[PDB]
């Protein structure tokens, strides 16, 4: 796959790793909708609002299968470690008007 998943479960915002590249989610938006990172970086989304959100990459984007991330409650977080350069678009499953991308370069 083009990204690995350190934790299939969401985890607490306080449990975010040093060195992770954080994208906050608030006001029904990914606060960094176009994030540029390097191969090997871990991106961590942190939900800062009451409304639950996830990240969802359709099949073929991060690998053969779709990656439908777990729903994050407020102050929960979720990581992906990107292993291959490319452009990886995602959306929020319940809120598909929320769109973002990670550009690994
Ligand atoms: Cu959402
Ligand atoms: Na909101």
């Amino acid at each position: 796959d083009k990204a690995t998943i350190p934790s299939e479960s969401p985890f607490a915002a306080a449990e975010v790793a040093d060195g992770a590249i954080v994208v906050d989610i608030a006001k029904m938006k990914y606060e960094t909708p176009e994030l540029h990172v390097k191969v090997g970086d871990t991106v961590t989304w942190i939900n800062r609002e009451a409304m639950p959100h996830n990240v969802h990459f359709v099949a073929g984007v991060l690998g053969e299968a779709a990656l439908k991330g777990p729903m994050m409650k407020k102050e929960q977080a979720y990581s992906l470690t990107f292993t291959e350069a490319g452009t990886y678009d995602y959306h929020c499953t319940p809120h598909p008007f929320m769109r973002g991308k990670v550009v690994v370069e």
